[PDB]
């Protein structure tokens, strides 16, 4: 298996960390890690094994740069992080460049994982570290969901033959409706190829911090297939 | 959640690690850790990671003082261990003290499990065993011998729960039995026996947290999805 990560830089993480990040953004840099730090720090330490050779594919998305279309590559070329030390190190170069913008949708990082995946038909799984905010659709001329919400879920249904494993980290505040959503409920979709961990609320629990990074990779591989 | 953990102290033990564990018995202890210890030591650092307080109902059974009708809690008056170091360590302290005996059932395991549900949430039972439930020929007992059909009854009752049973299979085997109640139990209200062969999975040549992660895995693998 070889894993893939996207990382969700839209600007609802300005208000997202309300109550769990004392009114700073999700993104903040400063004395202590924010919770994108923490969890690349924590995925290197209990998932990282998971990955054969410890190259990762590592990218960003919904910053003005690329919107709701595209994601970025953290390095120039088709070029890897070596390890998640690298990945950690490169998101803290990148971030203070970022204007974080939008709209959010999720087809952008989904479609670059498959593009990663006939690069290799191996199996992959895709971690996607966000806030849980695609766009939301207040509007009966739109039709149902949000073109964002419905990119987002066709993208999920295309992915759904390939072998591929979405898990979305969740951290902030949320709230969590729509992740929860795209866990548990896409019809057209050939296997559940989608879970939700939120990554916050495990954290923050009164254990040891051992026991609860266990179980926080444990819930993320939750769902990943018998067979492996 | 919470997790229970059962293990079996049956006189089979003093065979079944005829291959897995050179010819020593599965409970043998020395300087380097028995199946049983090598058991215990990553369910803690993976299963139990979710057990809500730390706090873990041990049990034995199978011993002299107990044979196929009951179990023995680890501590006196039902205390329960403080995390899965304090079950390590009361498991090497208990050991040298019992006479591994028969003969196997799991009955009194699950309606012990069974009693701690229904007094609390979902539970997972986990079974550290080395499958040799006590077999028959004689059909005088009915098809099963009372062993196994004491057992079986035990997982269809235990089925209306919040609960899963997790067999962690150490040693040799066979795990024909264990593979029967894992698939193949007819009055059930769910699936909810689960079994994995901890030796096979621990004795493949790969990075170490791999194993243990893949082990935690197939161990919840038939959690029902509402978790
Ligand atoms: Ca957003
Ligand atoms: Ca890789
Ligand atoms: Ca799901
Ligand atoms: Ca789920
Ligand atoms: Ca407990
Ligand atoms: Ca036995
Ligand atoms: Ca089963
Ligand atoms: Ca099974």
């Amino acid at each position: 298996s070889n894993l893939i990560v996207g990382i969700d830089f839209t600007k609802s993480n300005e208000w997202t960390g309300a109550k769990s990040f004392n009114r700073k953004s999700l993104h903040h840099l400063s004395n202590t890690p924010n919770p994108y730090e923490q969890a690349i720090t924590i995925i290197g330490r209990t998932l990282a094994a998971f990955d054969e050779d410890n190259l990762i594919p590592c990218y960003g998305f919904g910053d003005a740069s690329t919107h709701d279309q595209d994601v970025f590559s953290f390095y120039p070329e088709g070029r890897f992080c070596n390890g998640f030390e690298e990945v950690l190190a490169r998101y803290r170069e990148i971030v203070p460049q970022l204007k974080l913008a939008g709209p959010t949708s999720f087809a952008p990082i989904i479609e670059m994982a498959m593009t990663v995946v006939e690069q290799s038909g191996q199996y992959h799984v895709l971690v996607i570290i966000a806030d849980g905010q695609v766009t939301r659709s207040v509007d009966t001329e739109h039709g149902r969901l949000s073109p964002q919400e419905q990119k987002t879920v066709d993208a999920i249904v295309k992915a759904s033959t390939l072998p591929l494993s979405i898990v979305l980290v969740g951290v902030g505040d949320g709230p969590w409706d729509m992740m929860q959503e795209f866990d548990d409920n896409i019809p057209a979709r050939a296997f559940d190829n989608f879970q939700f961990v939120n990554f916050t609320e495990i954290m923050s629990k009164n254990k040891d911090q051992s026991r609860k990074e266990t179980e926080f990779a444990l819930s993320a591989l939750m769902e990943i297939p018998p067979q492996y």
